[PDB]
């Protein structure tokens, strides 16, 4: 007998069609079963097995029925209306082009908006198996973990990288190589998808090889519904207990949000939910009470005390200190710029991000006040006998650096004239020598996150108005958008 | 490439023009290709659902495919300014329209310029300068 | 005895504060010091190379710069 058959037999099996490989197969196979399991006989011994599972023909009859799919996406994700309309385009298009084509998509947005899930769900629809493949530091493995050559790889993070192109290049991806196993491989039918945050670190080479979709973040309204119709139930069911076991009143959900999460995604949201799902359970087992109702008063008896300040209910107005809306890799944020006055020379030294991009802008809001002076109420003998310090907190992404012009300006003035920025106002806008206010990037996310921290007024570039259109109903409704073209316009509304 | 028929989708000339004037200010045609695909895509989803064997994008349809307008192409909104000229410059990526600005603050004959540190610029600057110095 | 406890020994100092810090091993009592030598506005700090510190340092600094 001998195990000279146990393997060999299942080798000539229907599985293992391609002969380009079978060569290297029986080759290292008809090797040295002579002799026993020597220190040598343990080596290649295994090399054969990894080789047995790798798929070659197990194709997953791809069902492509939009009528479903599109409305399976509405079963496992709340909003993302526009983002779905584009997942289906990527299918109705798929159906026709019977062979998947080069452009494979990246999902991009703050973490916790669903990128990973959308993918899993794209695949649920296509009935292909799904694989996460993290790139924080190897597809080799991939297939194995799905022994079916028609999968969905999710190149999770392509941007926490320190070149691989080969794997995706439409021309080359067909014939695929890999050291320590050297042998071509066909990846024709392999839906690839990518997650991502700071679209920068991505290699120009790649970002062009891939088609991009942005998931955006969420209005208080949206989050709330996500909580109710997906988040909560999921956490109930996962902490094993009944819907009849625990309910949270809307207003509390809201509170959980405003006061325990300042994210754009819903991850922190999910975690605080579970907090409760958990606290809940311990009751259901001890006290046994079949019901637990968390309310806007109970909340503290579950998730701790309040964690973020929401609103200027709390805060009082300040001097030479403005609140600019910035575009963080993780959503709208509310970084505050400051300015300080110490005797000296016209020189101005700024702190925070070393910013060579900033100085240009800074010494422009600066070079503005240089001009229109008495007209603004400030001792013209200043740039001669003062020394101005500016702080621009890191977070704003490159493209958006210059979007802090009207901010530093406003501060520098409010600082020079002893006035005071209205705590309520968040601003964003690019400055020019003359005092012009040029167009800004991503007003959407900016006002979104401006609302999240609950501001009232949000001064922005005039030439940005056609951008307010797409700002979700809920938030555009709680903000008075003051639009402006020159500093004086900004200054008048942001100072008191 | 989006697998579908020539008989599946046609764009009228004027729309193509519009796609260009209003959704691309490049010298190449990469941005142009992308916006085309945008449509090749949108198109397909129809051909699979609605099944309509034809889709005709026009100068009025355009928004129902590639979004709203993206760049301005004229001098409608833009109105005249002071000490601010629009110079044509030769970018590594084609003709561009960079605008130079000048601001007046009390002081000394010194002139400090911003943007590109430019040692090449000062020479020129302090020459247009040194011109007005004369013919005043 | 091995450690001191309290102020039966220590006696007040100058330009030397005792900050409460969060060590991987609990609350600790690290003391910050400052020394004055003639020269330029430049400020050089010791101990942890700290790029995080300079920002803060040249801020307590940039404070006294003002209210003088
Ligand atoms: N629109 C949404 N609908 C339902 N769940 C969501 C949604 N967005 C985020 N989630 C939460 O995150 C998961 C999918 O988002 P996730 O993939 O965690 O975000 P990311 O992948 O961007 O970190 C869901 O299972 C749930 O945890």
């Amino acid at each position: 007998t001998g195990e000279v058959q146990t393997l060999t037999e299942k080798i000539e099996e229907a599985g293992m069609p391609d002969h380009v490989k079978e060569t290297a197969l029986k080759e290292l196979n008809r090797y040295e079963k002579i002799p026993s399991s020597s220190a040598e006989s343990s080596v290649i011994r295994n090399y054969i097995d990894w080789l047995v599972a790798l798929p070659w023909t197990d194709e997953t009859d791809d069902k492509l029925d939009l009528k479903e799919a599109g409305r399976l996406l509405d079963e496992e994700h709340h909003g993302l209306e526009k983002v779905k309309e584009r997942i289906l385009e990527y299918l109705a298009v798929q159906k026709l082009t019977k062979s998947l084509k080069g452009p494979i998509l990246c999902l991009a947005g703050p973490p916790g908006v669903g990128k990973t899930s959308l993918a899993k769900s794209i695949a649920k629809s296509l009935g292909r198996k799904f694989v996460r493949i993290s790139l924080g530091g190897r597809i080799i493995q991939g297939m194995k973990k799905a022994g079916k050559l028609n999968p969905v790889f999710l190149l999770d993070e392509i941007d926490k990288m320190s070149a691989m192109l080969e794997v995706l290049d439409p021309e080359q991806n067909s014939s695929f190589s890999d050291h320590y196993i050297e042998e071509t491989f066909d990846l024709s039918k392999v839906l690839f998808i990518a997650t991502a945050n700071n679209l920068a670190t991505i290699p120009g080479p790649l970002r062009d090889r891939m088609e991009i979709i942005n998931i955006a973040g969420y209005t208080e309204i949206e989050k709330l519904e996500i909580v109710k119709d997906h988040l909560l139930p999921k956490q109930i069911k996962e902490h094993g207990l009944k819907k009849s076991n625990l309910q949270l009143r809307d207003q509390a959900i809201l509170d959980i949000i405003r006061y325990y999460t300042r994210e754009a995604g819903v991850r922190s949201l999910e975690r605080q939910l579970a907090a409760i799902c958990r606290k809940a359970a311990k009751a259901i087992v001890a006290e046994e009470r079949k019901r637990i109702t968390v309310t806007e008063k109970n909340l503290q008896d579950f998730i701790g005390k309040r964690i973020f300040r929401y609103g200027q209910a709390e805060t009082e107005d300040q001097v030479g200190v403005v609140t600019g809306l910035a575009y963080t890799t993780v959503g709208g944020d509310t970084l505050s710029i400051e300015v300080s006055l110490s005797p000296g020379k016209g020189k101005l030294i700024l702190t925070g991000k070393l910013g060579d991009v900033m100085r240009e802008s800074a010494q422009a809001a600066f070079s503005y006040v240089r001009s229109k002076t008495e007209e603004l109420g400030i001792e013209p003998d200043f740039h001669e006998k003062y020394d101005i310090h500016i702080h621009v907190p890191e977070g704003a992404v490159p493209k958006d650096g210059p979007a802090a012009g009207i901010t530093m300006a406003t501060a520098l003035v409010s600082a020079l004239t002893g006035r005071a920025v209205s705590r309520e106002v968040g601003m964003t806008g690019e400055i020019t020598l003359r005092g012009r206010v040029l167009p800004i990037g991503g007003l959407k996310e900016k006002a979104l996150g401006a609302h999240r921290a609950g501001l009232t007024t949000i001064i922005a570039p005039k030439d940005n108005e056609k951008d307010i259109e797409d700002i979700p109903e809920s938030v555009r409704e709680g903000l008075t958008f003051i639009l402006a073209s020159h500093l004086d316009e900004v200054l008048e509304h942001a100072l008191v």
